[PDB]
């Protein structure tokens, strides 16, 4: 869907921005600094689930650019492993949110965050 | 969810970027220049539906900025009318996509596009 590689970069940056907001806005709730409304979080995590499936298709072949390291393309199977693993951690977070289980939510949220941090150290430029 | 008004601007620009890609990538299909796969479009419009609900909450009070005209805030009810109307046009597009009806899709797509163009002329700076 991208006319030029630059369009893919702008799409993925925007998808990751949104994904990041929908994940990060739950930090005060996980820490107990904001109230836990199970329905609010269930709906939020549904949005996060949709958004979390979007960036990866905008790292197609030849879409080098942005703050992306070149290792995303040469190590196709390893990058793919990390996105699919991240998405599976999102499934766990969805299950916790759907259950309205705060403890399960907190644990899953930490696992998701670790997946974010790992793909970052590996596949994002300084 | 925004620490500063700037964060709201970056969120909404990113949401609108994504919304725009998910709408615009269907143009070749509506025009017959690309094949119509009803399942592909149904899934795409489901993504568009989720994305189309996101920008508006990032035009909260005092989030003036970006390429947004100031009339968004002073005419709160009118801007709100236009987003809710846009979202209702998205419901129509979803119904057409779910039905796998190409003619219905094309008509709905034009109505959605007109809603985009109108909010633009009114609420977006040159
Ligand atoms: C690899 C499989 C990743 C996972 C999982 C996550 N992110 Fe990431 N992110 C990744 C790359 C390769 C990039 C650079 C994209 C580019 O082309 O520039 C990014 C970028 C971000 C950004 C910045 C987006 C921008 O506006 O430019 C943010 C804020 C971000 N990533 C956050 C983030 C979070 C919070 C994640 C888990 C919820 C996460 N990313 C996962 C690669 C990967
Ligand atoms: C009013 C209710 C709008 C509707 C409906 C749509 N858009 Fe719009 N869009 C609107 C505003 C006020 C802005 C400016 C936001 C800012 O603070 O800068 C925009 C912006 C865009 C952009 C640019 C995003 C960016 O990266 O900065 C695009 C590409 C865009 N809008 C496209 C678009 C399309 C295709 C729409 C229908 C599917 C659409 N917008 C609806 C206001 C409104």
């Amino acid at each position: 869907q991208f006319a030029k590689p630059e369009d893919a970069v702008k799409y993925r940056q925007s998808a990751l921005t949104l994904m990041a907001s929908h994940f990060g806005r739950m930090t005060p709730v996980v820490k107990g600094q904001a109230p836990y409304d199970a329905a609010q979080i269930k709906a939020n995590v549904e949005v996060l689930k949709t958004l979390s499936a979007l960036p990866w298709a905008a790292f197609g072949p030849g879409t080098e650019g942005g703050d992306a390291r070149p290792e995303i393309w040469s190590d196709a199977a390893s990058f793919k492993q990390k996105q699919q693993a991240f998405q599976d951690n999102i499934v766990k977070l969805s299950a916790a949110a759907d259950a309205g289980d705060l403890d399960k939510l907190r644990a899953a949220f930490g696992d998701v965050g670790a997946s974010c941090k790992a793909c970052h150290i590996a596949y994002r430029k300084k």
